[PDB]
C-alpha cells in the first residue's frame, strides 16, 4: 500500500494522514528512515517536518500536488537538527509558511540549520500558546520539555487516534534511545511522560525513526529514559 515518490516513500495513517519518509545515508549507519506526516484539513494540505534534504523535500511536495492536489498552507519542524529542519529552503522557495520552537529557529544557525519564518511559543504547561499558531487547524502543538534535544517539540492531529513524538521517541521494542549527543538525560524521562499525558486519547504513535506504533511506545522510552538519570 505504500507509495514511492522520488526517494520518498508515503504511507496512509488515517483518512486525511499520511507519513511521509526520506533516507540519508550515513558514515557508520548506513541508510537511515526519518518520518514526519501529511494532512488534508479540508480544502488545504499541513506537513509536519522536512525530510532530510532539500531536494527530498520538494519530492514530497510534488507527491502532495499529485496525489493530493491541495494548496500547502503550512509546515511545523520539530526541532533544529537535519532530519526535521534540513530541508527548509525547499519549502520557503515553494511559498509554504513555516513555523517552529522560538528555540529551534535561535539554534537553527549553530545547527547548520535554516530558521522557520514564524516562532512558536509555549506555556509552563507546554501547549503553545494559540496566538502564535494562527489557523493550525487540527494540529495541536505540545512542547514537552528538553529529552532528545533541549527544543524538541511534538503534535497531535485532532479528529484523528495519531500524536507525534518526532525524534523523542523510540518504538516499543528499541534497544537504546538512539542520538543522544544534544540530549537532557536528566529530563527526558519527564519529557516522554509528558507527550503521553499531552495526548490521552492518541493510540497511533508516529515518530521519527520507526514504523508507527501504540502508546507503548510512549511508555518505552520513559522507562528507557529513566535509566539515564
Ligand atoms: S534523531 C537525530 N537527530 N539528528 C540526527 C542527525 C544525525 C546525523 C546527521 N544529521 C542529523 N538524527 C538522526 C540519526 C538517527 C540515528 C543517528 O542520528
Ligand atoms: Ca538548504
Ligand atoms: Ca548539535
Ligand atoms: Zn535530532
Ligand atoms: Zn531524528
Amino acid at each position: 500500500g505504500d507509495q514511492r515518490f522520488g526517494d520518498l516513500v508515503f504511507r496512509q495513517l488515517a483518512p486525511n494522514v499520511w507519513q511521509h519518509t526520506s533516507y540519508l545515508d550515513m558514515p557508520g549507519f548506513g541508510a537511515v528512515a526519518s518520518n514526519g506526516l501529511i494532512v488534508r484539513d479540508g480544502g488545504r494540505v499541513l506537513v509536519v517536518d522536512t525530510a532530510w534534504t532539500d531536494d527530498q523535500t520538494a519530492q514530497i511536495l510534488n507527491w502532495i500536488k499529485q496525489e493530493i492536489n491541495l494548496p500547502v498552507a503550512l509546515a511545523v519542524v520539530t526541532h533544529a537538527h537535519q532530519d526535521k529542519m534540513g530541508g527548509m529552503d525547499a519549502l520557503h522557495a515553494a511559498g509554504i509558511a513555516t513555523y517552529a520552537n522560538a528555540l529551534s529557529n535561535q539554534l537553527a544557525p549553530q545547527e547548520g540549520m535554516v530558521a522557520a519564518q514564524h516562532s512558536l511559543t509555549f506555556a509552563a504547561n507546554g501547549w503553545v500558546e494559540p496566538a502564535t499558531a494562527p489557523n493550525f487547524g487540527p494540529l495541536k502543538v505540545f512542547y514537552p520539555g528538553p529529552g532528545h534535544t533541549s527544543d524538541n517539540i511534538t503534535v497531535g492531529i485532532d479528529g484523528t487516534d495519531i500524536a507525534f513524538g518526532g525524534c523523542l521517541i523510540k518504538d516499543s521494542k528499541a534497544k537504546s534511545l538512539g542520538n543522544l549527543g544534544d540530549a537532557d538525560t536528566e529530563h527526558y524521562a519527564a519529557s516522554a511522560r509528558a507527550f503521553g499525558a499531552a495526548f490521552p486519547k492518541a493510540s497511533m504513535i508516529v515518530m521519527s525513526h520507526s514504523a508507527p506504533d501504540s502508546r507503548a511506545a510512549i511508555t518505552h522510552t520513559a522507562r528507557m529514559a529513566d535509566k539515564l538519570r
